[PDB]
């Protein structure tokens, strides 16, 4: 029993990450194959991202102008093309630790494993979720462009994130690997605002669940509620609409406890409507939303990765 | 910006994980050189574990009883002995992936990662402090066994911990890589309790820091304490003492931040006081106290391995 913030083990990540230099920017890239992946602004001057021209800006670069270290080894970079907002190195040596991978784009309310990195070494790994937001609140500091998230499915490293910015408020955002943003996002130091964010319903829910199969039931009632009725009031508390699909999603974790997810939905509703009177739930006063039903199943199950 | 609950990077280690067999028993093992280190109560049967006497029942064992997977790779054991709580089973093949390693045990209040492992396998990677009673408060399953706790400086693994039990309270023990466990735990099924836990006082100070060095000054007040009053309060919140020692700890974060560590422990006594009112520290409704003082600094100025 117990229950934790949880991240993948970061190993097969970990071998993929270089330090990428163009003049006076460092920042980091993935090294897949024979390609390294990296924010387009490690084209950038501080000056330039006021109001960057990639496509000049580029154009004005040779290969030799891009230098890339994995470890100690330097790559030579051999070719260069842009994609959306992530420049793409075409190296001279495939990375020989190149695990099963793919690139998806995930949807918010979904986690992720952040390995967070500077000079193309890791700090730490640690989890995350997308906001409805568009926004991620990481632990950032300058020099962690190009860091990645990822989630591994067996032996797949699935990558969903790639760290470009942080915003005002000290929350984060970036791109999936093919360099499109999540969020209203640009990759120009112009006024860039998180809008107001909502809590991920489906994830309380998995967490709830997570709650029981720990011991901790204080908050499980003898209420039931339709789909409909439970959306009516949990939108007044600025938490996102639960869909036909999140009920589908939860059915293993109501199936292993024995409580339907609507009864569930039910003991939300009494929660939202009363507060907590004091007490905790897996040592939290606040209703966590960061973990998905899949994150509870794997860290209550024991699910391993090869 | 922002502070997370941040792992270690698992690679190091993962490279180090096992399968440890004997009889109907499977479990975790560590991969160092040429020898795996386990519980050693992977000798038991559910049966044996109520007083066994393990020097009876390994005596017992041949290596062939001892079935050791490295994924695919059966290795061969030619050589067991038992250090206090652990088997050290001696393999015919050093472990190509061994990374620069310590055997380290930690005092309450230190913090590290754990790579829970199932069947030789990693599940995941989170950090952990040793609280004052001596349990972690982890996520362990049944097969989690084995799994261990460490901590990295550069290019040196420092293994901490190795996973042995989970209590009545859903809270866990082990040992330290000697086979030591931490606190007065025992490895039999007798009943044994996690004592009161108290807060690590000097780690709650180092994270409110944290939230001064990521923008957040809410919390402070006008006051000051002396050492005495401090600990006088907060031992009344069931907070361990705090002492000359925690507090020339605090330095760095002090000098960073320019508030005195006698200032900010006015800040806790007032947050004990008052609670939070609605607020929350680095995202927090509680007083977190699972940073250590180097944890703060490692994060806010990007250390890697
Ligand atoms: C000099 N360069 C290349 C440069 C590149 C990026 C940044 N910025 C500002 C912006 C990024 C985007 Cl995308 C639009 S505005 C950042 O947000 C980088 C950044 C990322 N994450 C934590 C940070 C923490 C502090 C300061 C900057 C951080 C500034 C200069
Ligand atoms: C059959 N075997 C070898 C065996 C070995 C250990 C255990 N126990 C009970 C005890 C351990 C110790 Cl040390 C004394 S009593 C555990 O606590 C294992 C364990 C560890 N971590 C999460 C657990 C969660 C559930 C159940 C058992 C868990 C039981 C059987």
């Amino acid at each position: 029993s117990g229950f934790r913030k949880m991240a993948f083990p970061s190993g097969k990540v970990e071998g993929c990450m270089v330090q990428v230099t163009c003049g006076t920017t460092t920042l980091n890239g993935l090294w897949l194959d024979d390609v390294v992946y990296c924010p387009r602004h490690v084209i950038c001057t501080s000056e330039d991202m006021l109001n960057p021209n990639y496509e000049d800006l580029l154009i004005r670069k040779s290969n030799h102008n891009f230098l890339v270290q994995a470890g100690n080894v330097q790559l030579r970079v051999i070719g260069h093309s842009m994609q959306n907002c992530v420049l793409k190195l075409k190296v001279d040596t495939a990375n020989p630790k190149t695990p099963k991978y793919k690139f998806v784009r995930i949807q918010p309310g979904q986690t992720f494993s952040v390995l967070a990195c500077y000079n193309g070494s890791p700090s730490g790994v640690y989890q995350c979720a997308m906001r409805p937001n568009f926004t991620i609140k990481g632990s950032f500091l300058n020099g962690s462009c190009g860091s990645v998230g990822f989630n591994i499915d067996y032996d797949c490293v699935s990558f969903c994130y790639m760290h470009h910015m942080e915003l005002p408020t000290g929350v984060h955002a970036g791109t999936d690997l093919e360099g499109n943003f999540y969020g209203p996002f640009v990759d120009r130091q112009t006024a860039q605002a998180a809008g107001t964010d909502t809590t991920i319903t489906v994830n309380v829910l998995a967490w709830l669940y997570a709650a029981v199969i720990n011991g901790d039931r204080w908050f499980l009632n003898r209420f039931t509620t339709t789909l409909n009725d439970f959306n009516l009031v949990a939108m007044k508390y600025n938490y996102e609409p639960l869909t036909q699909d999140h009920v589908d999603i939860l059915g293993p974790l109501s199936a292993q406890t024995g409580i339907a997810v609507l009864d569930m939905c039910a003991s939300l509703k009494e929660l939202l409507q009363n507060g907590m009177n004091g007490r905790t739930i897996l040592g939290s006063a606040l209703l966590e939303d960061e973990f998905t039903p899949f994150d509870v199943v794997r860290q209550c199950s024991g699910v391993t990765f090869q």
